């Protein structure tokens, strides 16, 4: 009698839908916001989940944990978890081949294995779809991306039964967006469909050939290095020059001031998909200076072109793969909030000789919708 939901459980964001009476709905959080951050922090009283916990980060940078996808269901020796964990600010540790995240929560050092971090997600996001629908949820669809293994698939449904969902299906991402816009109807004969997915940390294209229902990966590519957070990055190194040139003082190794900046530069990225132009306005920056100033959608585009650009050799690449022309592609399919952005669709659009893209559902929700589709229907 209780819907089932779905739950995008994303790299750096998540999203829950419900189908029911006749459609989807992807549900707020409360702070009014579609999107939750895949982030957990810790402190000396509380456990922080979602946007209380990433809009502590620059306070506590050791204890706030995110990119838990990046280690769910991977061995700590696995050339990955090394790699990435020389980039974090939180501490991993090994235990007996497996890693876990390091943390002091009240007053006492604590480790979580990150199936325990994206279940302190999940729960968030189960909460957040039962103050809306009013009662206890307990189905879930929970998505991956497709290039997951059968480990880090199990630890993601673990991370979900942990948080008290039965989970009827870990289901693809790619082919969750392909649901969301109801490619999965068609009878005999292939259709072939490419989602281009740029989120806040991946890229991933994937081409899915869909035939009386039934999916097929064909290609996947892209980069598991390159999102949002690297434009956000471009846009911090040129304010980082603008305040040196203005006050002739370097804030950057004010760990405290970066990220505070990243923080403005993030939602001042966001305005310029819909606006030429954002105004940025940081109280106390640096030694008490605000930092009070502008960012043209023409200067952001220049100062992320080369990574922009080259969002589109992995397409050429996961077309050779798939053994595809151009011309024999069907649909395209925008996934990931920075696919809102006007120069990363002109990109794409321009690629494909003018083909329409796909985007009547906020990219960065396509997954979630997709996912509460297949539950409904799993669900009956
Ligand atoms: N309107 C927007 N314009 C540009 N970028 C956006 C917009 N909305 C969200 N983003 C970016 O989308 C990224 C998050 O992508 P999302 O699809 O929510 O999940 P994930 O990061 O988990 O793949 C972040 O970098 C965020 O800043
Ligand atoms: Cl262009
Ligand atoms: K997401």
């Amino acid at each position: 009698k209780a819907a089932a939901i779905g739950i995008d459980l994303g790299t750096t964001y998540s999203c829950v839908g419900v189908f029911q009476h006749g459609k989807v709905e992807i549900i707020a959080n409360d702070q009014g916001n579609r999107t939750t951050p895949s982030y957990v922090a810790f402190t000396d009283t509380e456990r922080l989940i979602g946007d209380a916990a990433k809009n502590q980060v620059a306070l506590n940078p050791q204890n706030t944990v995110f990119d838990a996808k990046r280690l769910i269901g991977r061995k700590f020796g696995d050339p990955v978890v090394q790699s990435d964990m020389k980039h974090w600010p939180f501490q991993v540790i090994n235990d007996g081949d497996k890693p876990k995240v390091q943390v002091s929560y009240k007053g006492e050092t604590k480790a979580f294995y990150p199936e325990e971090i994206s279940s302190m997600v999940l729960t968030k996001m189960k909460e957040i779809a039962e103050a809306y629908l009013g009662y206890p949820v307990t189905n879930a669809v929970i998505t991956v991306p497709a290039y997951f293994n059968d480990s880090q698939r199990q630890a993601t449904k673990d991370a979900g039964v942990i948080a008290g969902l039965n989970v009827l299906r870990i289901i693809n991402e790619p082919t969750a967006a392909a649901i969301a816009y109801g490619l999965d109807r068609t009878g005999k004969g292939e259709r072939n469909v490419l989602i281009f997915d740029l989120g806040g940390g991946t890229f991933d294209v994937s081409i899915l050939t869909i035939d009386d229902g039934i999916f097929e990966v064909k290609a996947t590519a892209g980069d598991t290095h390159l999102g949002g957070e690297d434009f956000d990055n471009r846009l911090v190194n040129h304010f980082v020059e603008e305040f040196k040139r203005k006050h002739k003082k370097d804030i950057s190794q004010n760990k405290r001031a970066v990220r505070r900046l990243r923080t403005a530069c993030e939602r001042a990225k966001r305005t310029l998909s819909s606006s030429t132009q954002a105004s940025l306005e940081i109280d106390s920056l640096f030694e008490g200076i605000d930092f009070y100033t502008s960012i043209t959608r023409a200067r952001f585009e220049e100062l992320c072109s080369d990574l922009f650009r080259s969002t589109l050799e992995p397409v050429e690449k996961a077309l050779r793969d798939a053994k595809l022309d151009k011309a024999q592609i069907h649909d395209l399919v925008l996934v990931g909030g920075s696919t809102r952005i006007p120069k990363v669709q002109k990109l794409l659009q321009d690629f494909f000789n003018g083909r329409d893209l796909n985007k009547s559902i906020n990219p960065d929700e396509a997954v979630a919708y997709g996912a509460a589709v297949q539950a409904a229907i799993l669900m009956g």
